[PDB]
């Protein structure tokens, strides 16, 4: 049976702040530039429309030097940070970005037509844009994030794939990483294995995996140390209706329909899909630069930071404002060409982390040895190389940054208005 | 006279939780796929607007295995299982999806025209989709749901109904099985039987019946046990209006109207249909994912799983994202050719049920025996074959999923922390 | 270390209210009218978009003549003025305004295409105007409020930056002056710098710098004198998808589609830029002609006005209506003739500031002074010419315009209400 | 110095109620229909964007004879009515206008072009309706309110203004009067002394004033006569983006934009207007039929009618539908001709005021009459011709109207409700 950590872990009466200075990302919105001849990046994809995995370092409470360190028996014992405030600022202006796809696979506009449509030849594409679904959402906890999103599954040992034959799909949980793309309106998926078109879907997400966090799955675990809070906020709604270019996969069963003729002899494509769209943004509906009290956990690690490790998931499309800057090839004629200028595009990030620790002490008795060692035995282990080497996140390192001092933070003084004493 | 289920059922201070693993569903948005020369399902109809009806099936108390049986006397009483709460958790990332028709009865545009349109000819339909009005919806009980729809009523023995004549409404009770469609802005009535055009509609409702919850009549119900709770949210607004092609049925009274000339002097279509539209989904809104507690039921039977079943009905349109997913015939050429690529539509749900049980007991004196065996005698024959074979739902076995540890489980800790004791 | 105001400063009770009489500002919306051969501003520019700070004077506590000054020993101690209410009065009825430019640089409609456009010629540019985003917010304290802003980065010494090549970003902080411009869909950055084509936004940011408040960094700073209370309010949805007219500055990875044939065989410029668009404005989302009580700051300086000093920044777009007011050249002929009216543009802004002071007293101990003296040195300097003189901002002497009675002013009534005693 | 008048007016424990029976107007909603050779008007101009100004009658309580006169000493004392509810009922069913110029200054469509506009020719003025900005407000006092617009102000002394030259701006006071137009979208200004185009705005704004209210202004008002309450709800969108026809008053300067080239050689009108649009019109969101309970005033004066007389100013544009109504000039033919039919149109409003009064009593000591003598000297000489009859306003007459019975009337029923005793 699994229990609470307020069963086992004790808490002491010293907290601390932490906090990263000021953190900045800047890179093209749809796709990293590099060395055509080359693979090194030279600039890399930055999008609102990615997820931002902060894996956060804590200095190991036990190897810490405290002023004073008569509170608790180093013999008995051991320390253990856990995160009772968080305050996630973002920092540019609101605004909205746009995605589209200079040969969108789309046929004809299926909202409203006056006429039959035409007759699909070789590409009908089209340069397309849309603006994304909104999503704001905050995921902490002492273990990386997980998602779901749908993927080829693995065909059945029979009736051979015949090519063009759809792919099965299958619902794939994976470690969701920095820079990972969110769902955009076209629900999580790997377009990249799903999609041999190449142009279902705009640019930055054209040849990536949308992941949605499996938040079902996540607050199933036992111990619940993968997320002890999260915020989630997503809205969307259909701007645009479609039609797909290409050829029947699957035909349209007759018993559903009275046969045309003429024009109407030949049915157009039904596989329509949507553009998406994520309404407005406001301040009013911010979920970040306020302050997050992890007090009562409905898991059972509440807030527990166990390896000295917080992992901070967020996604924020409410600042996705993308800026066009182009440069002159010439400063002479005063005369416009499109041939004088070249064009680009560039999108910055702007976070600001902060936190409130509250220190912690676990007496190793049996049973709670027993205990942790089953949960994680390399707590133990630690106690008295990387486990996540082949995944990516942001690294955040705040062992030279606690400060006993909240007075001196601005989340620190929230804390202590807030909790009184 | 009937009486609450709290006159005679008595309540224990067991709890049990139970819960689905998490349930998928995985097939196409608009039809089923099977063999032309067949009729085996090989893909399945797999909408969000379709109704999930679960057949949850739970282990007779009285046959389960408890650790201690002296809290009751299993002589004198017998033991029914009471639902205190549920956790309707939804799994996709939120989303619209979008149906069409690719020979849509569509004639004209009405809501604002420079000239008179021409003239119907012959087959004037168009490749026309739109994005279906927005519903959320849970019933529990533990009796099947009830709809009702208008379906094509019988005609009186008089005049001979002459061929193309107005067929008669009349609305009819149903039991909503799995599967069914809901309202999408159509309103609740057999196209199939009331729409001999097979082109008013979309192909996802266009041969089926979309039928709406008869709250009335469950509510009427004397021992309301086809639903004991429910939730219900709608929405939908107009975005388009239509004329339809076809022949006047019924001709506009002519006291109605100045005869026009030349181009007026023939009356346009006045058969108008609107594009319903859900407009935007939101977290806000959402009904899933919330622990519902079953505590005071408006109606007599307050939660009581008579035959150790238990009902949940679904419709929830805020998942409705679809899928095309496309695979190239041939990985060679480097020019786009619709041909080369075989274009697909898929659509995925996940569920996940969760419980909360109380265990309950009831003296069989007379006057209960009397009654229950009025209410519903199979109750008692069953204690010391299926009644709706014919119909189909989601079956949910239960029996090996009851655990006493409410503790392991987040809708059971939810259940704690909020009954406090 | 820093620490509360409340620590050194002595709050008396005696309370002034002092007020603007009604600032009035009026010029031309988008650009200032001056003399071509001249540089003397003739009209200047006004807009609802500008930002306002305000410099607000107050008359020196120890230099001031008080009826009674038995209250403090003006050996021992000195005398600071202590914000306490403010009030923001707007006087224009509620409005939207309208930027745009006669030649923006928009090449295609990319929210949907019916078939591949065009090909750029020379200048594609068209008349385009838009509703910038809404931005309501008021920022106070006893220093200038400071921005941020993306510009062009210095660039690092080795590949030498070739003719056209992007120009490197580098988030600027400045000092937020009156008349600077507020982000309005577009981000906050110079587009002087970062946009040679002179054509990217409307004329009345066009170049110029859009810059958005630091709030990250104004509430880290220690004493926090920057700004001790604020409101915020901005919104914004994407109104249109463009395409930019131009040269591709950097070439879409060809991983990321399939080549395209014959109309397709060139990419269309995949440089999207949307409109933005504040949509509504509303009486029930006003920030001003409401008192703001600064009672507790979230900051160390605790409305303390040092140096006798205040600074209120404001941005109101809720009331950006531009009129357009033509006159006739001729008043003869009844003959309408574009050549006969010459037609102008004019904006105007209304504020009405208010405000309630609270003295305070300052003993000068040792520590006291040595406190003070590392925070601003001027302070004691100055007890017993101007540091920002670089910087403008709409000054407001308020010397004259202290009162001892709040009773006979509507913010001083309203205080009195709220403060009870 | 000035004092509440709670200070020297005595409450006493008489209220009455008094209402008009239900008023009525109906007109034509642009302008006045009057005989041609003639001046006299023969149908009133009545829109639901026009002030209401209601000059309220009351009987003088001095000289009223009522039932017990113990309650005071006719010696030493007088008597004024105090207002203490009202209720603005309005009686059409909810409803939105449209106002439009049949030569409406709009050159292009600037919200989206595709190609460089033509060229200005003579005239290019369209026919162009649009629905206003939707306003609610209630202002209540014993002095007419008073609004604020921007008019031509007086030219400075030096340079001749050349005939063309753009006037200059000065924001004027003025009474609010019964039948003056509010703000539309266009601000408040005097469109006839600012647009010699006579073409810039729909018909009924088109030579009149649009006023707002000066709230600041009456506010700040010493004694607070003009106005002791009041409601405001306004609300504007910016629904087309447009340009301006004419010359240029004042040219784009060079320094904004690189000169195109053949068609861009020319710049277009860069002189946008936008078109408003008051959203929807809801119940939920009613200011009227709803009672007002003036208990404490924001001013000195709190709800004192001197004079006896009393202002309420109300505009309410959620009932602003106009009713076209057409008549035959034949009743023959059964061919629609539109020269058959003159068409009209016409819009009624529909007010009912309620108000409940309670008897006040002022003994007059000398300080008690030196302060209302400098307050207003007429209210001592009338005690024991018309000031404004140069404005004009809706008069009411409530002399016969006074009932002791509150009882008998749904506001009365309402106030004894909401007062208890």
């Amino acid at each position: 049976a699994v229990v609470s950590t307020d069963e086992y872990v004790a808490r002491t009466n010293i907290y601390y702040h932490a906090g990263t200075s000021r953190l900045l990302a800047v890179g093209h919105p749809y796709f990293p530039i590099k060395k055509p001849n080359n693979n090194k990046i030279l600039v890399p994809k930055v999008s609102g429309l990615q997820y931002r995995v902060f894996r956060i370092h804590l200095p190991d409470p036990n190897k810490f030097g405290f002023p004073d360190t008569s509170f608790y028996n180093p013999d008995t014992q051991r320390l253990v940070w856990a995160c009772v405030g968080v305050e996630v600022g973002r920092g540019q202006p609101l605004g909205v970005g746009i995605s589209g796809h200079p040969l969108l696979n789309k046929l004809d506009d299926t909202e409203n037509a006056s006429a039959y449509a035409a007759n699909a030849g070789v590409d009908n594409r089209e340069c397309i844009s849309m603006d994304y679904k909104q999503t704001q959402l905050c995921l902490i906890g002492c273990k990386p994030p997980i998602g779901e999103h749908w993927g080829k599954g693995s065909p059945c040992t029979q009736v051979a794939v015949q090519p063009g034959d759809c792919p099965p799909l299958e619902l794939i949980n994976t470690v969701i990483q920095d820079g990972d793309m969110v769902d955009t309106g076209f629900g999580a998926m790997d377009f990249t294995t799903l999609q041999a078109n190449k142009s279902e879907v705009p640019l930055d997400i054209c040849t990536s995996i949308c992941k949605y966090p499996d938040y079902i799955k996540m607050v199933s675990e036992p111990y619940g140390d993968s997320l002890f809070f999260y915020l989630r906020r997503e809205q969307m709604f259909v701007r645009h209706l479609f039609n797909r270019a290409g050829t029947v996969g699957e035909n349209v069963p007759d018993d559903l329909y009275i046969k045309g003729s003429g024009s109407t002899a030949n049915l157009a494509s039904s596989n329509y899909f949507p553009t998406p769209s994520g309404s407005m943004v406001t301040s009013d509906a911010q979920i970040f630069n306020k302050p997050y009290w992890l007090q009562r956990a409905q898991g059972h690690n509440n807030g527990i930071c166990w390896g000295n490790q917080l992992f901070v998931t967020v996604v924020d499309t409410t600042r996705s404002t993308n800026m066009s800057l182009c440069a002159a090839i010439s400063t002479s004629e005063t005369t416009y060409k499109n041939t004088n200028f070249k064009e680009y595009l560039r999108h910055g990030e702007e976070y600001d982390l902060q936190f409130i620790f509250q220190l912690c002490k676990i007496t190793l008795t049996a049973d709670v040895m027993t205990y942790i060692h089953s949960m994680n035995s390399t707590i133990l282990e630690d106690w008295n190389e990387d486990p996540l080497k082949k995944y990516t996140f942001w690294e955040v390192n705040l062992k030279e940054k606690f400060s006993a001092d909240l007075d001196q933070f601005p989340l620190g003084r929230k804390f202590l208005l807030q909790l009184g004493l």
